[PDB]
C-alpha cells in the first residue's frame, strides 16, 4: 500500500487528466441532500487546475441504474452544477461517458476545461453485470468490455483514482484505464497512508474494535487481525454467538450465527496463541421485538436474556470494559458499531464508545473508523474530525482489513 504514485508527485502540466471520483451523493428528486463527498474531491480537482492541466475528466457512478441508462433517475446533471460553484468554474456536462462523441469532445478540450461524464453504469460495462427492463440478470459482453475500456483510456494522458470505495472492485473505470502514468488522488492518499501504516507498522497497544450482525462473513477479517492486533473488541450481534458457545449463555431471540458458532473456539485458540486480550460485552439492552420502538430491557451474561427477548446494544458494565481497552490502545481500527446504531434506544453503546475514541484521538492515539456504518455514525454525531481518519469505502476498507488486494489499488502505478 505504501509504494504507490499520487497526484501530488504527478506531473500534468498541458495534460488531459482522466479522473475516477466518487460522486454518489444522497439524493431526493435529482437535488443533493448532501454535497460533503463533492466537496471533498476539489483539493484533487483543483490541483491539477492549478499545476496547469490541459482538462479534468471527471467519470463516476450515482445511484442503481444497473446497467442500464436512466437520465431521468440518476443523472449525474445536478452533480455538475453542484461542482460549478464549488469550482467557481464552468464545468461541461457530457450525456454519455463513452463513444466517438464523448471521445471527441475530450480530445484536445480548451485548456483549464473541467468535464463530467455521465454514469459510468447506465452501461453493464462498466460493473461486466446488470439488470434490463424487467429485473432479469444480464452478462457483458467480453469484446464490449474492452472496447469500453480503450474509450476511457482515450479521454486522457494520465489518469487519478480518488474513488477508494469502488477499489475493491475490478470494475472498468477502476482496472481498465490503461495509461502511463496512474496515481491515487488525495482522498485515495489518505486512505492508503492510513491503513498502510495500521497494517504494516502500527503504533502498540494496536486494539481493532469488530461489530456487526454474524460472524460467518467476518472470519477472514476476524483471522487476519488476530495476525496483527494486540486487543480485539467483539460486538454487536455477532457477540452473541460467542457467549452462547463459550459461555452457555442464555441469549432469547437475539442473532445467532448456527455455522459461525461452529468456529468460535477455534478463534479465541488463536488469539490465546498469539496474545491477543479479547474483550467481549458483559451486559446488555433488550428489546423485545427487532423493532426501533420495541419495549427495553436490561440483561446480563450471568442473568441471561429472557425468551423472546433480544440483546440490541451493550449496557453500562461492557462499556466500562470497552473503555479500559480503548485507554491502553496507541492505534485503533475501530469497524462496526456495537449495537443498532440506527434506532436512538440501542445507540448508547456505540456513543459512548465513540466518545472514547474521540478522547483517545486527544492523548495522541491513532484512531480509524471504517467505511459504512461506523463513518456514519461520525457523520451523524459530528465526530469527523476528532478521529485521525475517517475511511471513505465500507465493502474497500473491509476487504483491506481482511489482507487482500484490492484491484483498483493494485492498478495504480507504483513508487
Ligand atoms: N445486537 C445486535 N442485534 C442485531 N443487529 C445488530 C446488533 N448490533 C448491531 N447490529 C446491526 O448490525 C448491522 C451491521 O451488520 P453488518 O456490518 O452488515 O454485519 P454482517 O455483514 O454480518 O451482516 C447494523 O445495521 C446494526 O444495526
Amino acid at each position: 500500500l505504501s509504494n504507490k504514485l499520487t497526484l501530488d508527485k504527478l506531473d500534468v502540466k498541458g495534460k488531459r487528466v482522466v479522473m475516477r471520483v466518487d460522486f454518489n451523493v444522497p439524493m431526493k428528486n435529482n437535488q443533493i441532500t448532501n454535497n460533503q463527498m463533492i466537496k471533498a474531491a476539489v483539493p484533487s480537482i483543483k490541483f491539477c487546475l492549478d499545476n496547469g492541466a490541459k482538462s479534468v475528466v471527471l467519470m463516476s457512478h450515482l445511484g442503481r441504474p444497473d446497467g442500464v441508462p436512466m437520465p431521468d433517475k440518476y443523472s449525474l446533471e445536478p452533480v455538475a452544477v453542484e461542482l460549478k460553484s464549488l469550482l467557481g468554474k464552468d464545468v461541461l456536462f457530457l450525456k454519455d461517458c463513452v463513444g466517438p462523441e464523448v471521445e471527441k469532445a475530450c480530445a484536445n478540450p480548451a485548456a483549464g476545461s473541467v468535464i463530467l461524464l455521465e454514469n459510468l453504469r447506465f452501461h453493464v460495462e462498466e460493473e461486466g453485470k446488470g439488470k434490463d427492463a424487467s429485473g432479469n440478470k444480464v452478462k457483458a459482453e467480453p469484446a464490449k468490455i474492452e472496447a469500453f475500456r480503450a474509450s476511457l483510456s482515450k479521454l486522457g494522458d494520465v489518469y487519478v483514482n480518488d474513488a477508494f470505495g469502488t477499489a475493491h472492485r475490478a470494475h472498468s473505470s477502476m482496472v481498465g484505464v490503461n495509461l502511463p502514468q496512474k496515481a491515487g488522488g488525495f482522498l485515495m492518499k489518505k486512505e492508503l497512508n492510513y491503513f498502510a501504516k495500521a497494517l504494516e507498522s502500527p503504533e502498540r497497544p494496536f486494539l481493532a474494535i469488530l461489530g456487526g450482525a454474524k460472524v460467518a462473513d467476518k472470519i477472514q477479517l476476524i483471522n487476519n487481525m488476530l495476525d496483527k492486533v494486540n486487543e480485539m473488541i467483539i460486538g454487536g450481534g455477532m457477540a452473541f454467538t460467542f457467549l452462547k458457545v463459550l459461555n452457555n449463555m442464555e441469549i432469547g431471540t437475539s442473532l445467532f450465527d448456527e455455522e459461525g458458532a461452529k468456529i468460535v473456539k477455534d478463534l479465541m485458540s488463536k488469539a490465546e496463541k498469539n496474545g491477543v486480550k479479547i474483550t467481549l460485552p458483559v451486559d446488555f439492552v433488550t428489546a423485545d421485538k427487532f423493532d426501533e420502538n420495541a419495549k427495553t430491557g436490561q440483561a446480563t451474561v450471568a442473568s441471561g436474556i429472557p425468551a423472546g427477548w433480544m440483546g440490541l446494544d451493550c449496557g453500562p458494565e461492557s462499556s466500562k470494559k470497552y473503555a479500559e481497552a480503548v485507554t491502553r490502545a496507541k492505534q485503533i481500527v475501530w469497524n462496526g458499531p456495537v449495537g443498532v446504531f440506527e434506532w436512538e434506544a440501542f445507540a448508547r453503546g456505540t456513543k459512548a464508545l465513540m466518545d472514547e475514541v474521540v478522547k483517545a484521538t486527544s492523548r495522541g492515539c491513532i484512531t480509524i473508523i471504517g467505511g459504512g456504518d461506523t463513518a456514519t455514525c461520525c457523520a451523524k454525531w459530528n465526530t469527523e474530525d476528532k478521529v485521525s481518519h475517517v475511511s471513505t469505502g465500507g465493502g474497500a476498507s473491509l476487504e483491506l482489513l481482511e489482507g487482500k488486494v484490492l484491484p483498483g489499488v493494485d492498478a495504480l502505478s507504483n513508487i
